């Protein structure tokens, strides 16, 4: 397809609830939630690893909670849908191994011991970005929104029994052509869609490809974006019976771009799942999203990127910067002043503003952390200036 | 510090060879190299997990090689410097566990079985970006270059015995103020430096902070970038005796931004280490770097971002796009035509151009994959147009 000057292509991907990396993210956040339900101040850094027959928890937790890891892990796998050896993985019969220790006392003393909550230090150094774009109501890139919705539709049709050959492991990828608009972007058309999904031994390739087009793509992607030139790669490997952890090892924090903006904006490298609010990889990224979305919904920008960074043990961010892509009449200095007057990005203040001791994290761990369900970081702050 | 209009701050981080995530990347690539030394066509997808006393290998390998995983893992840990219980980890006495299976036959049949090498399919779907910037000779952002060099200097002074209290686990972070220059960027000054490094029980905080400034920062960062306003956070946690996997679990592919551009450019989410060339997460990212660097060294751009993407089982990229930040006199269409005429981004052609069956991967797995050592993707292609 021809690319008119002033237009361009961009691609993002998403994965389903049973993708092995996403299994790990969901388990790590189920463990976090289980701790927070009993101890709102639990210090949690839980990594999960998945391979054939195995969930391993590894990391550091200091908490007053009494958590039954066997039950928490197995219930999370059950929810995903891995409930029989015929599907490659079974919550009832898999191995759950635990290698969890207390948080390092050296970290604890440098971050939170004997500190006023508002003045707790960042739990690590790092950099984080927030992004928002007015191209969708939820202020997310269309590429990633569509990719997530394709995976959600697969899970829906698996769970409602209308495509009973589906299994839980899936991946999708969407390329959209955009029009430049004074620094903002406007979606024009869908250029290419990829869908791969684990399936039973009985269904044939043609039946699957027809269903993926008619029952999945057409039920998700508006027809105005699809044309005779759109390219479809549906079950492009030809066979995907082996899947889940049996097909590919999973680890927590290996889908960080799926979790955020689908490649748009920028990313500082930190993973979200399995971490309590003192880990700024999560809390500061959520707050940076909240700032970005507040700037767009407040009418100050159409598209905006925010970078923050921290040093371990230091509460205030080391610096904050705002880039508006040419979509604000205010200068970068002016936007920064507005942000500094309206937000306090210490982790011990973010926790209060975004209610980050609440056990809602398992809900964040599939289909992206941003752009859905009116989580606190998705509710814009009314800005004073 | 005041930010003049037309200037801005940007932050990147790096980690040392003994950071637990980086340990895992290095082990995963040591395993890959060991296979490639005997079987250049080995199919390798090796994840590593590290916690107190434990290295676990998990993933999928199909290979004609006979690899002694105990020896390969322990020699990699020895090289890093974890050789005694007093340091928190010891290659001689740790547990090495292996959960490695063959590559899924369903993947194999859809990717490479009975396919001409040049026509092998991508080993997965995904998106990848390449980036280059003329702000340094090696065409990398100064923020990340400096951050890497600070970690390398720590390892040097540990190994040469002049700072014998140092241990292998470290992290660094550098914020630079830049001047905008017609889409390119020009470094002005270093705004903030963070250094945290594991240390012995005997050395005091003041001795460490003085050494980190005088022997590390001053030996790495040109004095012209440092002034009386530069902020230093040196050992900001106050105590870092517990470190390595004992302090924090490590996993392969959890430092993907450290491995690439330090937050500049863009990232598609895929990890590099532990993967052979058929995994486009690695090979196509390397090729995209090669394209970007070729465009800058060829005088066509000063700063450039390239996105490619793939579907599993399909050899050619689904699309390619080039963004030059306003730093080329050529249009995006023209640059794309030049790229298409000069490069072939099928994985089975990338392998030949970049010599990706060679066992050099362990060398890539610390201090970034880009900007050093004249690896094949760092040697620009002479462009014809
Ligand atoms: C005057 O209004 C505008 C509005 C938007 C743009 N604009 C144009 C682009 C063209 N082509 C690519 N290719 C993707 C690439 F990865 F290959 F670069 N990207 C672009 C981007 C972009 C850059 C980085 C990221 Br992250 C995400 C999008 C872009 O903002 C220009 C002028
Ligand atoms: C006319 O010449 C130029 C030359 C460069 C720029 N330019 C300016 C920026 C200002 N401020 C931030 N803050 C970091 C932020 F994360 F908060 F946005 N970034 C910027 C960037 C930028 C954007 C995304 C990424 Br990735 C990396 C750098 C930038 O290119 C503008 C005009
Ligand atoms: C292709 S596998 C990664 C490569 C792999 N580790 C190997 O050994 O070659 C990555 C993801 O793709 C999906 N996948 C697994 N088997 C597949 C298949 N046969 N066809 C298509 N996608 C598959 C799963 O979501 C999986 O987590
Ligand atoms: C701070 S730890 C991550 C948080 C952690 N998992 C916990 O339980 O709170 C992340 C990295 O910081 C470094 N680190 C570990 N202990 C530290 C300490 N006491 N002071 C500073 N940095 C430390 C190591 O490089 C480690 O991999
Ligand atoms: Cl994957
Ligand atoms: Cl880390
Ligand atoms: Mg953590
Ligand atoms: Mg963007
Ligand atoms: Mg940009
Ligand atoms: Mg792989
Ligand atoms: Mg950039």
């Amino acid at each position: 397809a021809f690319i008119e000057e002033g237009t361009f292509l961009f691609t993002s991907e998403s994965v389903g609830e049973g993708h092995p990396d996403k299994i790990c993210d969901q388990i790590s956040d189920a463990v976090l939630d289980a701790h927070l339900q009993q101890d709102p101040d639990a210090k949690v850094a839980c990594e999960t690893v998945a391979k054939t027959g195995m969930i391993l928890l590894a990391g550091e937790i200091t908490s007053r909670a009494a958590v039954d890891y066997q039950k928490v892990v197995r219930e999370a796998v059950k929810h995903i849908g891995y409930d029989d050896s015929s599907k490659g993985f079974d919550y009832k019969t898999c191995n759950v191994l635990v290698a969890l220790e207390q948080q390092s006392p050296d970290i604890a003393q440098g971050v939170h011991l004997d500190r006023n909550e508002e003045d707790i230090g960042a739990g690590d150094q790092g950099l984080m970005f927030g992004y928002a774009t007015d191209e969708t109501e939820e202020c997310m890139p269309l590429t990633i929104v569509l990719a997530h919705k394709l995976n959600a539709k697969l899970a829906e049709l698996r769970r409602n029994g209308t495509l009973p050959w589906l299994r839980p492991d899936s991946k999708t990828q969407v390329t959209v052509q955009y029009m430049q608009d004074r620094g903002a972007v406007l979606p024009i058309r869908v250029h290419t869609i990829v869908i791969s999904v684990q399936h039973d031994e009985e269904v044939c390739l043609d039946e699957m490809r027809d269903a993926l087009k008619e029952k999945v793509i057409k039920a998700v992607v508006p027809a105005k974006y699809l044309d005779e030139d759109t390219i479809y790669h549906l079950q492009p490997s030809g066979r995907f019976v082996i899947g889940g952890p049996q097909g590919d090892a999973g680890l927590t924090g290996r889908k960080i771009i799926v979790d955020t903006y689908g490649g748009w904006g920028a990313h500082g490298g930190g993973a979200f799942s399995g971490k309590d609010y003192t880990k700024v990889d999560r809390s500061a990224a959520y707050a940076a999203r909240w700032v970005a979305k507040s700037l767009v919904k407040g009418g100050l920008c159409r598209r905006v990127l925010v970078q923050v960074s921290y040093a371990i043990g230091v509460s205030h961010p080391l610096s904050i910067s705002i880039f508006h892509y040419g979509t604000s009449q205010k200068s970068e200095r002016e936007l920064l002043e507005i942000v500094k007057k309206n937000f306090d990005l210490r982790p011990g203040v973010i926790v209060r503003d975004l209610d980050l001791k609440k056990p809602i994290y398992q809900r964040t761990a599939a289909y992206g952390h941003f752009g859905r369900d009116s989580f606190p970081w998705e509710v814009p702050k009314k800005l004073k200036y």
